[PDB]
């Protein structure tokens, strides 16, 4: 096959003992990589091709979740695809690989020196350390990312990957990766998401992608739609409804100590329990999960049952960790290998819902305060 790289993929070159420590990057990489192509591909529950996906926690009609294989999804089908082809032919993809030691798109970081220390090839990319960072923000935001990102490596590695992989694709097994890849507090900034304690208490990081280690733009002329990485999300807070039009793919990592400990929702933007009124070449979704309302649209989250969940485009989503023990524990939270299918098409944008009752309420968003979400159309 041929690979196009992206446009900021710059060639490099390294010293013998650089070539070392951007070699170790890479081969657990397409450990990463290869594990995620068999959870795709390998049938659970009821299905026989493909791994069966929660698409909505709660379908209006049934009054019960609902599932898809997750290959019937033609854009899931194509992120496989290019897998494959990476994983048959890793030098050719290793081409567009790279420690982004000098990346300059926007700030990349690792949680702290402790998790810094895990490989020689981070202490070598030397990313700014975010204890840093959020003792610069100070206040509740601050806290918040001191308690998650001191405590990384024990959040990060509450983790069961024994049944739904074949090899430990957590922190413990892999650690290169998680150590090196970059870190982004997506929220800490970000007037409109949530409390504080969620905006200093969230981080992702992307493998694969247009902003990832491998940045592959094309193969054999198909734009790469697959996006990569992983979350952390500390216990205790919750999140507000989210949606987007990329498709998008969640894996449960965290081990949780209630059965309740980290829930989630997916919801169909059309789904009949929200309201919906045409909008200018869009739609507003207005939402109603006051009054306790919001409970059956939310899911519990584990490693071995409900481990993974498929959003279509435009789907509403929020994850949850206010409920049950996240009252008891500490140094905990919510770890997922995250991917998106399509980000290479339409706007890659992360939309907030806001509040029904307007900005002075943001602080406090919680899944049962009515929300008002202004999706966009996509194009076909
Ligand atoms: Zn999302």
């Amino acid at each position: 096959a041929q690979f196009q790289c992206q446009d900021d993929v710059k060639p490099t070159s390294y010293t013998t003992e650089e070539q070392k420590l951007v070699d170790q990057f890479w081969n657990e990489s397409l450990i990463y990589l290869d594990q995620y192509l068999k959870a795709l591909e390998t049938p659970t529950g009821q299905c026989k091709d493909s791994a069966q996906a929660t698409i909505q926690t709660y379908n209006s009609e049934t009054g019960k979740m609902q599932t898809q294989c997750i290959m019937k999804y033609r854009d899931v089908e194509l992120v496989a695809k290019h897998l494959k082809a990476v994983l048959a032919e890793p030098d050719k993809a290793k081409a567009c690989f790279d420690p982004q030691k000098n990346y300059k798109a926007f700030p990349l970081y690792t949680p702290s020196a402790h998790v810094q220390n895990l490989s020689a090839t981070s202490k070598w990319i030397n990313r700014p350390l975010l204890t840093d960072y959020y003792k610069k923000i100070g206040g509740e935001i601050g806290a918040a990312g001191l308690e998650l990102n001191e405590n990384f490596l024990e959040i990060t590695s509450r983790t069961d990957t024994t049944l739904h992989w074949t090899k430990d694709v957590s922190i413990k097994g892999l650690p290169t990766l998680w150590s090196s890849v970059g870190w982004i507090p997506f929220y800490a900034e970000n007037p409109n998401a949530g409390s504080d304690r969620f905006r200093g208490g969230y981080l992702y990081a992307e493998v694969m992608g247009p902003w990832g280690n491998l940045r592959i733009k094309e193969i054999d002329g198909e734009k790469v739609g697959a996006e990569i990485g992983m979350t952390a999300q500390l216990f205790n807070t919750s999140a507000p409804y989210h949606y987007h039009h990329p498709q998008e793919i969640y894996m449960t990592l965290t081990k949780p100590q209630c059965i309740d400990q980290n829930k989630h929702m997916v919801m169909h933007w059309d789904n009949n329990q929200f309201k919906q009124k045409r909008s200018d070449n869009g739609w507003t979704v207005n939402i109603d999960g006051s009054k306790g309302k919001w409970k059956k649209w939310f899911s519990n989250q584990d490693p071995e049952q409900n481990w993974l969940t498929y959003f279509e485009r435009n789907a509403i989503h929020a994850f949850h960790t206010l409920e049950g023990c996240n009252q008891t524990i500490k140094n905990s939270g919510l770890v997922t290998v995250w991917a998106r299918t399509t980000a290479q098409d339409n706007n890659q944008t992360t939309q907030l819902c806001r509040p029904m009752t307007g900005a002075k309420d943001i602080k406090t968003m919680k899944p049962e305060d009515k929300a008002i979400c202004d999706l966009d159309d996509w194009k076909p």
